[PDB]
């Protein structure tokens, strides 16, 4: 049982809203598209896709809580073009439903890779444009006290008209390294040391992890340290070993991804920083 207190700004008539196919169930919780009805005054009969989360039935007081939380802050952090963001829940009379933006076009790794050489093919202004607008997110959130803690390709989403949205940001988490993805990776290999060993996470492992979001992004999609098991990895980053640059990738990004990954926290760069140097970098690249 429950009640939730309603508030206006936020809240949809739950048949105003279409549910359609699920996708997975996530890390708690399950989701599913769906159609919004109006959204806009301006355009009241128009269907707008959405993503829709829920709980599932086999669900605790706390994975509701919990849900609720990200809801909330959601609200808090606020909209920003380089995040997907909320627009609109279903509190009363029913289940929580909790709608986001839909990104057409999947995550950014499944869109790298669908547009390999021989469905379009990326330019290298189309590549930096893309870190570009991801370190534009991650500032913003950032600026927003948000600290991400998994950052990385499949965890940004493309719209229709390709710009790069940051998923899953106020995400409550709490332990397995051997952990597969869908894809059969492993988090800890976008994880910085400290985040690994310590456990202490900040903007600057967030760098860290953008630094591998650099390196997936100039390898097409590549696989970070290939063919490298978990306990191997443990000491190659202990003693300062680094990934190997890409082909088709200028010194200027390989040094960048070098700074995001300094072995000392404090001197990375930050994303305000990053954000600043990719809009020259962009500026200067050709298609
Ligand atoms: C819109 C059509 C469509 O097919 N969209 C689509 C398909 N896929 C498959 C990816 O392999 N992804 C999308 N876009 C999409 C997916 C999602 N979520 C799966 C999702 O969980 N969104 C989401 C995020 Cl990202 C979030 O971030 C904090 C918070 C949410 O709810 C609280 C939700 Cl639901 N979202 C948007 N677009």
């Amino acid at each position: 049982e429950y009640e939730l207190p309603e508030d206006p700004r936020w809240e949809l008539p739950r048949d105003r809203l279409v549910l359609g196919k699920p996708l997975g169930e996530g890390a708690f919780g399950q989701v599913v598209l769906a159609e919004a009805i109006g959204l806009d005054k301006d355009k009241p009969n128009r269907v707008t896709k959405v993503a829709v989360k829920m709980l599932k039935s086999d669900a605790t007081e706390k994975d509701l809580s919990d849900l609720i939380s990200e809801m909330e802050m959601m609200k808090m952090i606020g909209k920003h073009k380089n995040i997907i963001n909320l627009l609109g829940a279903c509190t009363q009379d029913g289940p929580l439903y909790v709608i986001v933006e839909c990104a057409s076009k999947g995550n950014l790794r499944e869109y790298l890779q669908a547009r390999r050489p021989p469905e379009e093919q990326l330019s290298s202004k189309d590549l930096v444009s893309c870190a570009y607008q991801v370190a534009r997110g991650m500032e913003y959130l950032a600026s927003k006290k948000c600290i991400h803690r998994d950052l990385a390709a499949r965890n940004v989403l493309v719209t229709e008209d390709n710009v790069m949205k940051i998923a899953d940001f106020g995400l409550a988490r709490d332990i397995d390294y051997y952990k597969k993805t869908t894809n059969g990776r492993l988090p800890v290999k976008w994880m910085a040391p400290e985040a690994l060993f310590d456990r202490i996470y900040t903007h600057q492992s967030d760098v860290w992890s953008f630094g591998v979001l650099l390196w997936e992004i100039f390898t097409l999609g590549g696989s970070p340290y290939p063919g490298v098991p978990v306990e191997e990895l443990f000491k190659l980053l202990k003693e300062g070993h680094r990934m190997d640059k890409p082909s088709n990738c200028t010194n200027e990004l390989y040094m960048m991804m070098r700074d995001c990954w300094h072995a000392v926290p404090s001197q990375r760069p930050t994303f305000k920083q990053l954000v600043e140097d990719l809009d020259r970098i962009v500026a200067l690249t050709s298609n």
